[PDB]
């Protein structure tokens, strides 16, 4: 109800009226109060309502002083009887009073307001008029002054606005330390944005809400200053240093110890300096105007490179992030008021996972925020589903994560199924044999989902064999499998080279130099996509510089940039191929891959390739010849498909290719040393060509059929009507 | 002083009083001022008080309109003499409520409240702004719009489109 | 010789003495022919120099209203029949504030301060368009911005260049 001010002042009333002996305490014994010391620093008694406004201070004092002497010594057990209606009435009316000033509580000036307000000179010995307006004007312009400059964290604190923070004890110790200098009074808290800097100011405003601090700042406040005064409050040129200076100025004595600061501190370098609030501070910085500030790494460099002056002044205070293991004690600290903001139960290894989680999925996050997101993130998307329960760990977690980050790696099937048990067998279906190149691929996954496969490598594998036996098929089936959708492989033409190629790799222009667009088609696609498969089209002719950068991908999956960050792959199948072997191919010794000479394609690759790169690839996969056995399932697939992408079916086939049509293509577009890909030939030069006249000539309405000629023919709906 | 606000209306009295060619100032060209254009934002016009009390403030604006109409002249070299010792008084309540309520400057809001104080209608029931202790009722909501900066795609979405 | 705009509210005023059956086309006609409709792109009758200025745009329309019934109307014989002298002089006098503001063609502004000149309402309820002062500072105000940031293609070609 009433500041601790005003209370003082009522307080003194009533006991000056005990100590002088009078009996009901009157309007004198609260003007009493307002008297009953010499200290200037007194409102009530020379810094006045009264002396300042319209009267001489003795004017009044003497009425007090009169009036005290007047009113005869009682017995000391009635000396205060009481407030009566008289002081009643006067305290309501300081409430009356905040009411009309919009005052939260009652205020030593409301007291000094309404007593004068009810109040005379009691005789005829003094007179003065209750002048309103001056005892108002000059109590408005004491005291109140910050909330009009900066946020009070302290008492909002008090109010329990405040987050508390745990494990940068040290943190907030470092920063005591510097407030506690007697003439460096600044600090700055600088690191990566999400790294707590804000949370450690709070760090210090719980030691001070605990009062776990030093005298030099036992007393001590904080205030959150800038942007808002410091900048929108401004219309005229010397609004940087009005309100500005003035509050500098309010702070610098006798109200405890105010510790203003500053979260955004980026600003006060000033653009181009010019003093735009940025230099007045730390021309002063000589004493008191105690300020701690907080910047980001970049940021501090920023300010350094756009000032030289306040980092003069400025402690730079080095903030680290946390192990996943501190990460996961803040967690715990926090998590009742995660599990109270959304009204969720939260397991404790929902947030340790979380904590191991963002480390392993969020490189652009710090582990203190991206953790926390990963906890109120799950139990958001619990209380939005709520209107169903709580938040269950890993459960929650990997599905909230992958949702939001991609990764449906993490998430586990409703049925592993075709989720990689029977996926050897589909991804048999769309392509033939090559079985090891499937099994590569399903293992690869396997690893991923499982969480076995070593977390600092992509699945990378190395495709041998001749070209035409489905190697670029294997990788856009893959994307198939992995996306359900064959079009978000990613793939790179590896052999477009010479030494002239940073930016068109992960490499990246330099910033500093022409273009700020960096390695588009990887770093970029790589920074948005979190996974994919990469096919590198023959690495058999890349040059060696790019493929030792690839190396970088390819284990140790961290890449960095010329826009100076890094990309760091992880969950990116990889995909490299070459025709070395096709000089072993064409030895045509079977359908299978034979030892030794397969010994003789890997030596020679290692020859014409960096063993280096290969003695970090998860594999190197040698394919299949496709041998009739194989084509013939080869062409039932392939016309099958080709026959599907042809737009709509307002024709197509009925397709009675029989035996005789497979092995016609097998007699004539068979080529030992092509693969499959001169049986597309074969396909598009008879059965397309054919067609398209068919079509041209307006021979089909609707439907066709294959017929065997003895070669192959089509057939006439109308007859060229 | 006044803010930007504030001096927006007066400023507009004050043109008003120009704009009718008059010698001064007068009440009705404050509330004229009051009601200028229809910019939702506008306190003392759309997004007012007017309506939360249950007011007609286009009825208002035929009302004020009919008033101006019987401003005695519209002489030009006459015009612009005085702010009057009307509208004097007016501006001095307006200071004595900044010291009611602690401001270090006279918004819109309390230069509304301070001619409404000295404002009138020579009408039994007044279609007048809604009387004082509802001005306060509503003008106390303020401080202590979004539509000037933004648009509310939400209410598009309410109105389809 | 005429915008547009003009033709387009001639068009009107002498559609207007046709419509009404009236012996001829007076500065009534021309009146109602700038109010067409109630538009709310009614440059000349909604967003007008009187609505703007002194009067109330809907009681200045009753007024032409009670006007055009005055006017007799007569058989289509008799019905229309001239332009009249009485605005063969208000378009010159538009031709002449023409030249008076260095434009080329015939401004339906033009016409309204040439028309409203010949005219007067004086009611004791007045209509009477709001002077001079109040009418210009409002046609000057008219629209005034695409122009001064772009050329009118579509215009150019009507004039050929
Ligand atoms: N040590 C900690 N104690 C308590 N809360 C923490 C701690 N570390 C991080 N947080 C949480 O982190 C969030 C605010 O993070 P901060 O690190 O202050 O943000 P910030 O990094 O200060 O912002 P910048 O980078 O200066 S814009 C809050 O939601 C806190 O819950
Ligand atoms: N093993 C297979 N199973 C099913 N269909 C196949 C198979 N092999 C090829 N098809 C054909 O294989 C051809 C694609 O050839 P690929 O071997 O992927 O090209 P490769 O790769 O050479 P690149 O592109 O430089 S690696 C397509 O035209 C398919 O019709």
């Amino acid at each position: 109800q009433f500041t601790e001010r005003a209370l003082t002042i009522l307080t003194l009333a009533q006991k000056l009226a005990s100590d002088h002996q009078h009996p009901q305490l009157q309007p004198i014994h609260i003007l009493a109060a307002f008297i009953e010391t010499p200290e200037d620093g007194s409102v009530p008694y020379l810094q006045n309502l009264i002396e300042k406004g319209r009267y001489d201070y003795d004017l009044f004092k003497k009425v007090v002083n009169r009036n005290l002497v007047r009113i005869p010594q009682q017995q000391p057990a009635p000396a205060e009887i009481t407030p009566s209606y008289a002081l009643g009435k006067v305290l309501q009316d300081a409430a009356k009073i905040q009411k009309q000033q919009k005052d939260s509580f009652i205020a030593q000036d409301h007291i000094l307001f309404a007593l004068f307000n009810d109040s005379s000179i009691q005789q005829i010995f003094k007179e003065a008029q209750v002048d309103i307006e001056a005892i108002k004007q000059q109590a408005l312009e004491l005291r109140g002054y910050l909330s009009k400059y900066a946020i009070d964290m302290t008492e909002q604190a008090r109010q329990g606005k405040l987050d508390p923070v745990i494990g940068r004890e040290e943190e907030i110790r470092s920063t005591i330390r510097v407030l506690a200098r007697r003439i460096k009074s600044n600090p700055c808290l600088i690191g990566e944005p999400g790294i707590g800097k804000t949370a450690i100011i709070e760090g210090v405003a719980q030691r001070i809400i605990d009062d776990d601090v030093p005298t030099i700042l036992q007393g001590a406040k904080l205030f959150s200053l800038d942007l808002a005064a410091l900048t929108a409050g401004a219309k005229y040129k010397g609004d940087f240093e009005e309100r500005f200076k003035g509050v500098l100025k309010e702070i610098e004595e006798s109200k405890t110890l105010i510790v203003l600061f500053i979260d955004e501190i980026h600003m006060l370098m000033g653009n181009g300096k010019d003093d735009a609030a940025n230099i007045l501070k730390p021309a002063l910085s000589r004493g008191q105007l105690k300020v701690i500030g907080a910047t980001t790494n970049n940021e501090y460099r920023s300010i350094v490179e756009k000032d030289g002056a306040f980092e003069r002044r400025f402690q730079k205070i080095e903030v680290a992030e946390p192990s996943v293991r501190q990460t996961v004690a803040i967690l715990r600290g926090l998590q009742p008021k995660y599990e109270i903001h959304h009204g969720v139960r939260i397991l404790d290894s929902a947030l340790v996972t979380a904590a191991q989680l963002a480390k392993r999925y969020l490189p652009y996050r710090r582990l203190p925020d991206s953790a926390l997101d990963l906890v109120d993130i799950s139990c958001a998307g619990v209380a939005v589903a709520r209107d169903s329960q709580n938040v269950v760990d890993s459960d929650t977690i990997s599905e909230t994560a992958a949702r939001l980050t991609g990764i449906p790696v993490k998430k586990l099937s409703e049925s592993e199924n075709e989720k990689l048990i029977h996926m050897e067998r589909d991804l048999s279906s769309e392509v033939v044999g090559q079985m090891d190149a499937i099994k590569a691929v399903s293992n690869a996954v396997r690893l991923s989902r499982s969480g076995l496969a070593n977390p600092r490598q992509p699945a990378s594998f190395l495709f041998l064999g001749l070209s035409g036996s489905g190697k670029t098929e294997l990788a856009k089936k893959v994307a198939g499998f992995l996306f359900n959708d064959e079009d978000m492989m990613i793939r790179v033409d590896c052999s477009e080279l010479s030494e002239k190629y940073a930016v068109s790799k992960l490499l990246g222009t330099t910033a500093g130099y022409v273009g700020y667009d960096e390695g588009g088609f990887l770093t970029n696609q790589l920074q948005y996509k979190p996974y994919s498969v990469l096919l590198f089209d023959e690495v058999e002719k890349a040059h060696p510089d790019v493929l030792t950068v690839m190396l970088q991908m390819l284990d140790d999956g961290r890449i960095t940039s010329g826009q100076g960050k890094t990309i760091d792959c992880s969950n990116c199948i990889v995909i490299m191929t070459s025709n070395l072997g096709a000089e072993f191919i064409n030895s045509q010794q079977g359908s299978k891959i034979q030892e030794s000479t397969k010994n003789l394609v890997m030596g020679a690759v290692r020859q014409h390739f960096r063993p280096e790169f290969l003695n970090r690839i998860s594999s190197i996969v040698i394919f299949n010849k496709l041998s009739r056995k194989a084509i013939h399932k080869i062409v039932d697939i392939r016309l099958k498909e080709i026959e599907e992408r042809f737009e709509q079916n307002d024709k197509h086939y009925k397709l009675n290719l029989t035996q005789e049509a497979k092995d016609f293509l097998a007699k004539y577009g068979y080529s030992d040393d092509m693969g499959a890909r001169p049986l597309n030939r074969l396909i598009q030069n008879e059965i397309l060509n054919k067609l398209a006249l068919r079509i041209l000539k307006n021979e089909i309405k609707d439907k066709e059929t294959v017929n065997v000629v003895l070669e192959e023919c089509l057939e006439v709906l109308p007859n060229h009507e």
